[PDB]
This record gives C-alpha cells, structure tokens and sequence, in this order.
C-alpha cells in the first residue's frame, strides 16, 4: 500500500480541512434514528470527527458559532459599508458577511483577497456585493490595487502572513477612526512563542489602534485580536 | 428602603431576564479601548454576565450560538415550509427563523404561540411571514384551533408546559413523516428528577417518533431532545 | 402506540423533588452488591445509582445534602435556637432532623413547618413531639400573620421559594430579633443570574436590618450566599 | 535568630489529625463575619478558612466528613447494629456520634473504642452512656483477645491503620458473623497505589469469607473501596 | 508613530521555537527571588514566568520537555540504539542530550542531526564527539540519500514535520530494520484533527511494516500517538 | 482458605516507596504492545499502567519525577555544587543521577547519601564513583555530627522527612554557607495543611538565615514551596 502511493503533505490542510466543499457529517457507529424505547442508552458524544463542521447555505465556514455571534453584534453596531477578508478559501464567510449585512439592511461591499481563488465554492449567480482579488499577502502590491471603498470598514486578517506589515499598511492607507482591524487565531500563539517581539510590535501601534474589550474576549478565534482605529 | 417597597416574585424572570428588550453589554471594570502598549495586562474574562447575551438584529435571542448552528443545518436540510414555536417571549427566534428561511430561498411561515404576547418586540415592519397566537399551552384547545399548515414542519417546545400531552396531540393531528418535534432545555432536567417516569413517557412514542442523532448531541439546549416523525 | 393509551403528567410537578416523597433505598443495576475480593481491582468506580437527592433521615427523604447538614449542625450548636421555622416541608425529613438534632444537643426547640400541601408529609404520628404543621400558601401573607408568638433565638428558612422578599420584609418587621436567621436555600445564585439589577436592589433595601453571615454563607452549595441574620 | 532557641516537634505526629484534639471553631482570616448587603455582589465566594478537618459533633471534632456520615447513616438504618467497634479513637467525636445516631434510630447499640492513647479523648464522663474505652495497641493481637462478648449485628471500623490485615484475620475467625461489617477507612486506595500486587494478593485471600459492599463502597472518598462484609 | 518607522518580522518565523535559540534563564518580574519565611503563607503559587519552553541541557535550550525526556530515557535504556537520527536540529540541545545519555549509559551511539539551516546550532565544537551534522532540506529526499550506512538498532525522529509520509516511506524501504523506531513528534494529534480521513488511510498503509508502540505512545504529550516501530501486528 | 495461614506484612512499610526497590519496566495487561495501524484511532489513549512512580535512571528506580529533575538540573547548572547531601537513599537512584549530572556538567561534586537502612540500595560498585553512603537515623542528631567537613557550594536535600526542623537548625548552625540550599521534598504542603499554626511559626523562626527561592519553589509538585537557601 505505502510503496504504491505518493503522499500529500498534511501541512497543506492546516486549519482548513481536506476538502473546501461542504459535505454533511456521516454517523459511523450509530443509526441516525435512535429508538425512544432505548433513549437512555444512546451515546452522548457528537458522533463525528469532522474538523470544523459549520456551514452557511451549503458552504463550509471556518468561523465557529461564537465567532459568528461576535461578528453579528459588530455588524449590528458598526453598520459597516465595507468588509475586507484577507484569506478566502471556500468563500463561505464571504457569502455569510454579505448575507448578514443584506438582512440587516446595511449596504455593504464584501471584498475577499486570496493567492488561490480556485477553492472558492460560491456560484456566479450568488456574487452580488462580493468582489474577489487574486494576489499574495507576502507582498503589499496586492492591497494597493483597491478602488477606494466606503466606511465604516472591517479588515479581517485570515491569511496570517506578513501580518504586522499589513497592519502598518492598513493604518497608513485605509483605516479611518472607528474601523476595525482583526487578527483571527494567531495572537495567543504569537504571544506564547515570541512574547517580547509581539509585545513591542503591538505596542508600536499604541497611538493608532486600541483593543476592543467588548468583543476581544468573546470568542476563542478572535481572542485578544479585535482592534479598531482610535481618534 | 424595604418598608416602602413591595417586591416582585423574581421567579417571573427564571431563564428569561428582567427586560425582554435587548441592550448591549456594559463594561463595569475596564475601558472599552485597551491601550496596546499594555496589551498583556488586559483582563481575559468576558467582562460581563454570560447568562443570555445573544441577539438577532436588536432583538434578544434565547438560542445560543451552538443552537443556532444546529437549526441552520436543520433548516438547510429539511427546507421546512412551517416552523411553529411554543414560547415567543421577545420574538427574537421568530424573526431569526423567518430571516434564515428567507435568505435560503425557502417559503416558510413562522408561527408563534404564547400566553403573553405583550413582551414581543418585533416591529410590524419586520413581521412578514410571522403569525402570533395567544393561548395557554396547558390547554389543548390552543392547538386544536390552528389551521392547516404546510410541510415539512418543525414544531419546537420552548414553553415547557404540558409537553407530553402536546406531543401526543402533534403526532395525531400535525406531524407527518420527516417533521421535527423538538423539546428545548427540559429533557436533561426531567430525566434527572423523574428518570423512570420520563423513560416510560418517551418510550411510549417509540412507534411514531425517533431521536435524530445527527443533531441531538450538538448543542446543550437541544441536547437529547431533537425528535422527528417516522413512517406509519 | 402506548402514547394514545396514556395520559401524561406534567413532569414539572417533580422539579427538584423527585417522583415519590417516600424514601426508597437505592438499587444497583449493572453489578452485584457483593463484589468478590479476588476481583477487587476490576470493580466499577462510579456510584452505581443516581446522585440526585439520595439522602435520608430515619427512613424519611431529606432534601438537604451532607454539606448543608454540616452547616446547620454548627449553626444549631452556636445559636441554640428555641424555634426553627421551615417554609416548604415536602415529606417532613428536615423537620424531623431539625427536631432530632436540637434534642441531642439538649436544646429545647420547637420546629414549625409551613406548606401549601401537607399531604406528602411522611412523619409517623408518634414522632411529632415539638413539631407543628400549618397548611397555607406563602403567596398570601395571611399564613404568617396568624402565627402565634415564638421563642428566640429563631431560624427562619425559605425552602419554598415563593413571595420570598415580601416574606423577608414581613419577617424583619414582625418576627426577627437580633441574631435570628433568615436563610434562602438554593434560589439566590439563580435570581442573581437571571435578574441581577433587581436582585441587588432588593437585597440592598435590607442593608440596615440584615447582613450576610460569612461564617456559613460559603460552606454549602444549597445555602450559597443565602445565609442572613438580623441586626439591632 | 529564633530557630536556635526552640526544640521543634515532629510535625508527622499531626498527620491526618491536626494540632489539637479539642474542637476550635473556624476563624475568618480576611473578612468580617457580617458582610453588608448593599455590597453583596462583592463578597468573597471561597470558604474563608482551612477546609482540612473542620467538622464536629456536639462540640467535639469529627474526622468523618459529611459524605462519610451519610453513608454510615444509611448503613446503620439498614443493618441496625447491636455493636460498633471503632479501632482508633482520637478525641472521641466519632464514638459520641455513632452512639447518638444509633440512639435516635431506636437501635440498642454498644459502641466500643480502642486506642493506645485515650488521653486525647474529650467525651465528658457524664456523656459516656453505651460507650466503652479500651487501652491497647493495635499491632498486638492480645488487645482484641481480651474481650469478645458482643451482640450482633456488628460493624468493625479500622481508623488506627496499623497491622490492619492481621487484625482482619482475627476478626473473621473470632468475631464476625454473616452480615457483620469490616471497614478499612482511608488506606485502601493508598495501599493499592504503593503495593498493588501485594494488596491484591492479601485482599484476595479473603474471597471465601468477605465481600465488597458495592452499595456503600463508592459513596464516600474516606470509605472508598474499603467497605467489606461477611457472606 | 513608532509603527511608521518599523519593519516587522513575520512572527511565524518563531512558530514553536522562540525568538532566540540561545538559552537564557527565566527571570522574575513581579516578585523578589528571595521570599521571606515569616511571610511564607503569602507567597504566590504560580510559576512566575512563561512556561512555553523553559527547558535546557548544559546551557543549551531543549525543546523536549521533561515527560518526553522520561520516555526517551526508558526507550534508550531498553533498546540500546547504535544510531539516533534527528530530523530538524535547531540549537542542537537534543543532539547533545541524546549523545550524553547514551554515553552515560555505556551505549556506543552515533547521533545525526539533519536540518536546512544549522546556523542556530549552539553546540560548542569542542563537545561534538559522536555527533554529525548534515545540512539539507527535508522536503527533498536528496538529504537522506547521501547518508553513510549506520549501525542498528536505530531511532529516527521527525522534528521538522515536512513531507513526513514520503520520508516514512523511504525510511521503511531503505533504512529501518526490525525493532527500529520512527517517531513523529508533535504533529499527529493536529493532523488527525484537520485531516481525519486522509490521515487514517495514510498511516494504515504502513500496517504491514510499522506499528504503534503502546508502552511509550501515551507517556508524553509531545510523542502522543506517534511512537512507531518496524515490528509486527 | 489462603488467609487463615498467611501472616501479613504492614503495607505502611511501603508508604510512598512501593513494594520493590529494584526497577521493573511497566507491563501492559489490557492491550497488545503493538497496536495495528489500520485501527490507529481505535487505540486507547490512557497510559495503560500505574502512574505511581514509574520513573528510572540507568536501571535504578527514581522517585524524583520529570518536573523535579528539570528543576534540579537547572539548579545544578546555576549553583555548580561541590557537594550534594541526600537524606533518604532507598534504591540509590537519585544519588546516581546527581553524580552523573554533575560529571557531565564538568562539575566536581561528591554526593553523600544518608539513610537508616542501606540494604535497599542497588547501585553497582562499578558506578559508585563519588558517592559516599552513611548509615544512621535522622531521628537523632548524632548522624550529622559524625559528618566530615564538606566543599561548597552545597545542596542538602531532605527525603527522609523525620526530625526535619531540628536537622535544619543543625544545618544552619554547622554546615550551610551563604548560597547553599536546604530542600524539603514532598512534606511542606502536607505539614501546612495538618498543622498550619506550628508550621508557620517553625518556618518563620528561620526568617533571618533562610529564604524561599522563588525561581525554583513553584516549578515542581515534589519541591513545592520547600526550596530554601542561605
Ligand atoms: C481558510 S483561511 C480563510 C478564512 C475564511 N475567510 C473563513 O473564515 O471562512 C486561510 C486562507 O488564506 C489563504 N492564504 C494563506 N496564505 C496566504 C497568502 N500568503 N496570501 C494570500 N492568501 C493566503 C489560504 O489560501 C486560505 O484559503
Ligand atoms: C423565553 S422562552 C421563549 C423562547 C424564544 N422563542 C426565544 O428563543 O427567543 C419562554 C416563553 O414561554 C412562555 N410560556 C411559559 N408558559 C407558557 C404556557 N403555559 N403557555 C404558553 N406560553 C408559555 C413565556 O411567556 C415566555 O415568553
Ligand atoms: C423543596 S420542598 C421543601 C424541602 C424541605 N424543607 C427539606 O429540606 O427536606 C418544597 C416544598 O415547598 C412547597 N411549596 C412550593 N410552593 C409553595 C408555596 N407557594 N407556599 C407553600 N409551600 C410551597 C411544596 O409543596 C414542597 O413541599
Ligand atoms: C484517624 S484518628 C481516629 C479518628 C476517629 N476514630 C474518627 O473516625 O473520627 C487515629 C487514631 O488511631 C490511633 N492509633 C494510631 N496508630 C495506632 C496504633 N498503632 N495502635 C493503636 N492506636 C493507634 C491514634 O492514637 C489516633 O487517635
Ligand atoms: C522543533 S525544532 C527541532 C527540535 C530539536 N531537535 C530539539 O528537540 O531540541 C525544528 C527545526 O526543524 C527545522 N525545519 C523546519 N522545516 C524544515 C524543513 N522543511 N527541512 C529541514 N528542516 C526544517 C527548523 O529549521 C528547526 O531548526
Ligand atoms: C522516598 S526514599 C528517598 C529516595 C530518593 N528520593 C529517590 O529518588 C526515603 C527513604 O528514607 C528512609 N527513611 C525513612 N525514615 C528515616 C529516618 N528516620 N532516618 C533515616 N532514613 C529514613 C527510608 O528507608 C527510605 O528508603
Ligand atoms: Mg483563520
Ligand atoms: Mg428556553
Ligand atoms: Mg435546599
Ligand atoms: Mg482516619
Ligand atoms: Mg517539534
Ligand atoms: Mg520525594
């Protein structure tokens, strides 16, 4: 088996999964319809190992429900005119953000940037108020090609490359008082691995960004990574 | 002062709160804008009560995030034409179910039943495809006066009163194959307090209802309480 | 279809009580009672039965768990109350226990029980020395005004959880003297969770007449932050 | 340099017991006993003093914590013992408790306590009805030989924790009848930890005479897997 | 302000490593080192510094924490390896430790560190007895082809986590004899989380050659379900 | 009936030691050593043997667990002790470890083990280099008065736990120099719990001569709040 098979690097699926396309979970060790006469003997665990088993309208979502409630609250209060997502994957959170603002009556343009848009599962007929843009975050030439968009604005780092140089770029070019810059996932790990540089780098933005303590502790993905532009 | 006062029974607010109207959390022991030069010294706890801090479009929502996820998947799968909810309170979940079905392209009437609609706060401008009904759940006539409903259907007990007689009524007079009958919150408590009677009660429905294992363990509010109608 | 051959009680009747007020010794199911000592190490480690309210006193169900009993023992040994009033009797377990404890300690104490329904009380007719029963609703302050004078010190215990703050106001003005207790069992953590603004205002109204007794207030989950006494 | 003046007692003398046999009511160290109700939400939530062995019965210390008390209540109510031998006494709170408890149940029970040292016993002489104290060492089997006229049923409790297994032999042969209990408090878990193969061998020797009562044997951490009775 | 003047490193450069491969003792910031004994009760109970990776060996940082050292000690003692390979070297603390432990145990064992970048290695040149350094990328199997043929038993440790299953395939067919270990540190729990189906199949293709050693595989959180060896069933 | 004939040892003899001073590797009972990889996810995740005191060094049982070994490694690295006294020797595992660790650090350290009973000790004579054993009860001070003069710096470790505070007094008055350590293992949490009042007084009697070293005192559950110096 091993000799007649070339192996993929499982690092490619880091925090993403094996398949960008959504598939409902399969139960492997119980029936789906458990009989009520044996109700007490039914197993109490989830029944499936699916990595991040969350979806919006048939599209995988890497934002888990607690993260979703924070963004709900944030969209409701800010009524953002632009949401930029750095890192697209399957585009599920793109479609989620456009749909949420649509239901809230907020006229919001959702912009998604990725190096690799081939994984995006959103059909063409469902792309109203959603623009894609191919390009690396490993270089800032990607971001300069932006038709100057409306405010308020939420800028979400979901690609985790060159992040502080991008935050610098965002303060110098794009962000206005009240706008958010959000770093998903990485902050607690960066403080863990490099406390001193992290403390200094974040501290270099003391006069331009603050940490929003309404939302910063409300989800584990956004944990201490919700920042906004101060006056 | 206590001599002046006359004190309300706080049990009125059990599992609810004191104001059906939503208000953003209020920070008590910290500023909203933490300085980044002191990022490491910032308090790590939530900063407010975790009781029921959720909302949908300015309306309080007593369905927490993991519950919302189960209901999204369920709505996406079943594509229900009618959702009935016992217990309306502020209307948050009614507006949410209506909204979620609408953005999915599903034609879904949402129906709310409650003995007290005076706390519902969904503006009429936002009430499309929602029908409220006043009536006590303890009285079966509340349900006998309901009109024909389209299927598939999801019937959700959130009032917690007279539940097993209501489930009996729904099986004989409403639920068709594939429909859900969900009991929110109550099942772990009833089983803890009255395990033998609960088991016997639930097992009495063994030929008509099954526990849906895809959803029954995925949220603590819905825990062991997601049921659906099986073939006759 | 057993459900159609049955009527269903509201399982809310058994909230935090259980199905049967009579005590029955717990019974093992998935193991023999006598485990052979050659297989000692393979014996299951779990309780073997439900840990919901399994406590008793001389064949009467007792809804006070051991840590609560420890608190009341200490409190009785310090205060030596002449009177113990218990709102909410259920099956009489804590009544007989309060009378028995005070008798062992050489304390001449009258125990009084107040309940809307004394039909579940299982105390033998022969074991009612220094115990008095009153049928009445806590929702009417009449129940308490008609009570005849009682000796002090005195411990008043809310275990019925209805009209609690109006009763506390009544008890401060017309019953409690310096050093007497008013104890709200179980309920205080829940009211603070569900109604923090009103709960803090209501408790604050009593700031000049009652204080939290920190020696007992944190020593049991049932009495958690619920032990108060009269000031001069 | 105060260390040079003193002779230091061996703190191992106080192992699992405390400094003083006499009961001393807990002292709140960092709070007032009366907490103002207008600042109710600010009050500390922890116990407020050491939870080591703060339990008592009628002004005497009790080294049996409440969960153990409840087990022994259930066992006394079921068995209705005419005799309760306590090996190891200390202050005598357990003696007075067992005697008081049997007495309110209408059980006519004699309570016998054995100990090498009865000077720590604090039961007043007036309050010694149906209690008998005996001064011997547990290691030496002659202590037990010197009386055995006891009515049944009978509960035998080891709190001395010395020469326990030889004592259990003498018990099965020269004392216990069908239904009588033999209880090893506290030590069983620890002896399985340090000497599993030996403990298993020693215990397994009693397979034909004694069994583990599974109704009571997991109901309290002090009694954990130490409640045995004759079959 | 200060951010305007700065150019920021990608903090992923330090993922699981730290900012400095050189060892620096922890230092206290919020208490005195010498706590007075008359106030012993009041002294804080927490560690007093970051527990990320504070471990060392003879002045060199060690990314293998104590419970993992205890497992490798047992395994060295039982197996008595003549060769220990270490994919990914970093500062060389583990290399110096493996060589020292085998030396103290009386085992004649060569230690071979492989890595794309050996500049971070802090082992003094005067203390490199029975240690060999090869510089090459792990993604490319050219790095292992030119390796001299080593004595067995052998322990092969993946601490670089790149192209890991192609290297495991190559190890089985070109290097691993019966009894030898192939240890994947850190990654297995994470790979099963993100890619449960693809991971279970890949591992399972080695069911005829490799097995999981249950004496060591649950004995440390870094080695968690990743101690394999060329042994049957 | 196997019980009627047997004469049972006191199991308290094994309190905190175990039944055998010699090292025997852990053994699997409820599973195979080689789990098949096609059932990898099915394999049990628990350790599979008793976690009591499974540790060793060179075929010798070691009652110092891994977290305690890291603390002592750091302490040796920083202080560079010329002498290490261990009260309580048992199998001699900690002693051989201490000698080995000092030697590989290039430190010239004599290790001195004291114990009432040296019969359990199992170091081969071949590996006894730089280890001096002494027989004596800790329960009486004569054991320490017969000790010869020792090189500094020095680490005095108590693992016997008898007569400890008197021995600490002796050590301050007759042995310890500035910078030297006196470490009480295992016992300090327990003595505070059972006798907080006398323990506080006793430890506080030493306030002018010893201090709790906070860099090491909270780093191990065996050394927890018992790492002292000066
Ligand atoms: C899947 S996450 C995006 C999260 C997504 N918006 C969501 O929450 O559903 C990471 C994505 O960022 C992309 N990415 C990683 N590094 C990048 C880089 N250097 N430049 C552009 N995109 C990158 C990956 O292709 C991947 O699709
Ligand atoms: C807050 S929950 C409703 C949950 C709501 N759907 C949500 O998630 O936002 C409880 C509601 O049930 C109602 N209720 C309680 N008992 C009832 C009864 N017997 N009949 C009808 N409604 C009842 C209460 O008035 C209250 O509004
Ligand atoms: C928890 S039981 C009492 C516990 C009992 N004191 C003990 O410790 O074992 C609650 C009792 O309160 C009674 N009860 C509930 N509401 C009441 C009310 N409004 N007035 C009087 N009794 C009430 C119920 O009938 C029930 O017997
Ligand atoms: C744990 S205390 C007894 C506590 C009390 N019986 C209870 O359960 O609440 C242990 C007692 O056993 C006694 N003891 C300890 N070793 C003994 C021995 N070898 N022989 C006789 N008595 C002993 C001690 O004097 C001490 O008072
Ligand atoms: C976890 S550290 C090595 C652990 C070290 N042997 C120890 O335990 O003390 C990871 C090392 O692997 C190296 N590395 C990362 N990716 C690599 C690759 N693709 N090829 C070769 N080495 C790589 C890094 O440069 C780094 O030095
Ligand atoms: C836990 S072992 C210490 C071994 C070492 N920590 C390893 O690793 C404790 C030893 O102290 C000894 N011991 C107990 N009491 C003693 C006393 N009073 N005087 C001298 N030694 C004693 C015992 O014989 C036992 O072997
Ligand atoms: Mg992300
Ligand atoms: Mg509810
Ligand atoms: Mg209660
Ligand atoms: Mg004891
Ligand atoms: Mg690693
Ligand atoms: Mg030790």
């Amino acid at each position: 088996d091993y000799s007649r098979q070339n192996f993929l690097d499982l690092n490619l699926f880091r925090g993403l999964g094996e398949d960008p396309a959504y598939h409902p979970p399969v139960l492997t060790d119980r029936p789906r319809d458990w009989p009520l006469d044996r109700w007490a003997e039914a197993p109490r665990d989830l029944g499936y190992s699916d990595f991040s088993p969350y979806q919006w309208r048939g599209l995988r979502m890497l934002k888990d429900p607690d993260t979703q409630a924070v963004y709900h609250d944030m969209l409701w209060e800010l009524r953002p005119r632009t949401i930029v997502e750095l890192g697209v994957y399957n585009g599920g959170s793109l479609a989620w953000f456009r749909d949420l603002t649509k239901i809230m009556g907020i006229d919001c343009q959702v912009i998604g940037i990725d190096r690799d848009l081939s994984r995006c599962q959103i059909p063409a007929s469902d792309m109203e108020n959603i623009t894609l843009h191919q390009g690396d975050c490993s270089d800032l030439t990607t971001f300069e090609h932006l038709r100057e968009m409306a405010h308020p604005l939420i800028f979400i780092d979901d690609a985790h490359a060159n992040t502080f140089n991008i935050m610098k770029w965002a303060v110098d070019h794009l962000l206005e008082e009240g706008d958010y810059f959000i770093i998903e996932d990485m902050i607690p790990y960066w403080y863990r691995y490099a406390p001193q540089l992290f403390s200094e780098y974040l501290g270099a933005f003391r006069d331009v960004l603050s940490m929003d303590m309404l939302y910063a502790n409300a989800s584990s993905q956004l944990d201490r990574g919700v920042l906004r532009r101060v006056a």
